[PDB]
């Protein structure tokens, strides 16, 4: 019957934006010189209408220490360092960076980008020429929308450094999670279309850093799918990557609709937008959440899906 598996394919209408997956294989094919001019003309371009926000002190206490060293290093011995990161090298740095998460890395390349700009790392070479795939990768990623490019930044961050696979068994290293905001504090999302109190708590719960009441939505087995990843089975999972890489979001939710399938069971999508703390309203992902829960209001499954374009937002179909 249900399954996690077969729970991935509910809504199969909704059109997702694997250009983000295909824009991440073509660069990935690029020299690590390519990708980090790429990059860097990336952001200089992206910077001109979004607004990124600097770290917090407690993120950078972790990388300090790596980003004390490349402050001291030759601008040639830094571009090495940022080669050995895009190409995954096994060096001490690149190990260093494998275990911090998502939020640690992103704030280390920010500082990084700064540097970059204000003398102190080394910059592109003037006068740099990408390769003919990369100049064409780079033309793609300023054709995205701006959602799409932030996803497309932040995985080129995400996969640098030595695979953590390869490391064993390791303390992962991440930031103190922020307090859940005060009960009357909270602002409520409105969902036209939708009144679950599931649906409603799930959103209200993120939005106020709540991941213990969060959390009790789940079956004990339930499971989460990330845009463009593998479902993360089960509470101890889920709660782990909510309070990883999950804080000091704002989900804007719109629409939905609701439909009954097999067994009391309900099949929900909702569409919206999200922030992340990294650009707050400058980017707003069109995004789709898939919902099915069980008789009881319980979430078997949730996918959240980063949208092709803002058509999407109003493809909300009640009967399958
Ligand atoms: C690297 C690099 C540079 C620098 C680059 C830099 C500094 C780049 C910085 C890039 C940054 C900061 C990107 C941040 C992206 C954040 C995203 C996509 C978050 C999405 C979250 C979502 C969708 C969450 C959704 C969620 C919802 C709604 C749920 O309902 C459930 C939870 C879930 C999490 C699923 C230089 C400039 C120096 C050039 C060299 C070089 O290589």
């Amino acid at each position: 019957p249900f399954t996690i598996d077969s729970a991935r394919g509910i809504f199969p209408e909704t059109l997702t934006a694997d250009s983000v997956p295909a824009t991440i294989a073509r660069f990935n094919q690029l020299s690590a010189e390519d990708q980090l001019a790429l990059i860097w003309f990336a952001y200089l371009e992206m910077g001109k209408t979004i607004t990124i926000a600097a770290p917090g002190a407690a993120n950078m206490v972790f990388a300090e220490n790596t980003l004390n060293e490349l402050k001291q290093m030759s601008f040639q011995e830094q571009t090495q360092v940022m080669c050995d990161l895009a190409n995954r090298a096994d060096t001490p740095i690149c190990r260093t960076y494998a275990i911090w998460s998502v939020n640690i890395k992103l704030g280390f390349w920010y500082r990084l980008a700064e540097w970059m700009e204000q003398g102190i790392v080394a910059p592109i070479p003037q006068g740099y020429r990408l390769s003919a795939n990369a100049a064409a990768v780079l033309q793609a990623i300023r054709e995205l929308d701006a959602g799409q490019q932030i996803t497309v930044l932040r995985n080129s961050v995400v996969d640098m450094g030595y695979d953590p696979s390869k490391l064993g068994s390791y303390t992962k290293v991440s930031e103190p999670v922020a307090p859940p905001k005060e009960m009357a504090k909270r602002t409520p999302v409105t969902i036209e279309g939708i009144d679950n109190p599931t649906i409603l708590s799930y959103m209200d719960n993120l939005n106020a850093n709540d991941f213990d009441a969060l959390i009790e939505l789940f079956t004990p087995d339930g499971a989460l799918q990330p845009p463009f990843q593998k479902p993360i089975a089960g509470k101890e999972a889920v709660y782990r990557f909510f309070r990883e890489d999950c804080q000091n979001l704002k989900l804007i939710p719109q629409r939905g609709v609701s439909e009954a399938v097999e067994d009391g069971y309900t099949q929900i999508k909702v569409t919206g937008t999200v922030q992340t703390p990294w650009f707050g309203a400058s980017v707003g992902m069109n995004m789709a959440w898939r919902f099915l829960l069980t008789p009881e209001n319980k979430i078997f499954f949730v996918a959240i899906d980063l949208l092709a374009s803002p058509k999407e937002l109003l493809n909300l179909v009640r009967h399958h």
